[PDB]
């Protein structure tokens, strides 16, 4: 009813025809770090700028959903260097750094984080989007990160 919309991505698993176009090293299938009351995480080594791409063209219209949302654990080091990209008309319109989108605290380690960004107020992006993507920005090898719970939301 008034209760705002929310488009699940990941949920121990890709849902609503979510697509995996991720260029970097990752598993769909993590069992080693797990949120309560899920199965499986995203995770990924953060290096050689490789990314966690999801896509679905033109699946998010802002005109239904305000935010992207994503549990990250930062593993054994946390403070891991990586850039969130919106990605519209196929093409990248928009990034934000995790630890901006983190108030401007660098991730915590061995510990689960709500990261939230909005279209209009983080990546100034409206209209429809065709994916997100979660990549590395410093090349050289990152402790590896844990991704759950990824959502669109009103």
């Amino acid at each position: 009813g008034a209760m705002g919309e929310s488009l699940s991505i990941y949920k121990s698993g890709l849902k609503n025809d979510f697509q995996d176009w991720s260029w970097g090293e990752h598993s769909l299938t993590d069992t080693t770090n797990v949120e309560s009351g899920e199965t499986n995480s995203i995770s990924f080594t953060p290096k050689a700028y490789g990314a966690v791409f999801l896509g679905c063209f033109e699946c998010i219209d802002t005109d239904t959903y305000n935010n992207i949302e994503f549990d990250i654990n930062g593993g054994s080091s946390g403070a891991q260097l990586l850039r969130i990209t919106v990605v519209k008309n196929s093409k990248s319109v928009g990034s934000k750094l995790i630890t901006d989108l983190n108030g401007g605290t660098p991730i915590e380690a061995n510990s689960w984080t709500k990261i939230k960004a909005s279209f209009i107020d983080d990546f100034k992006v409206s209209g429809k989007v065709d994916g997100i993507w979660i990549q590395d920005i410093k090349g050289d090898t990152q402790s590896t990160v844990y991704i759950s719970n990824i959502i669109a939301t009103a």
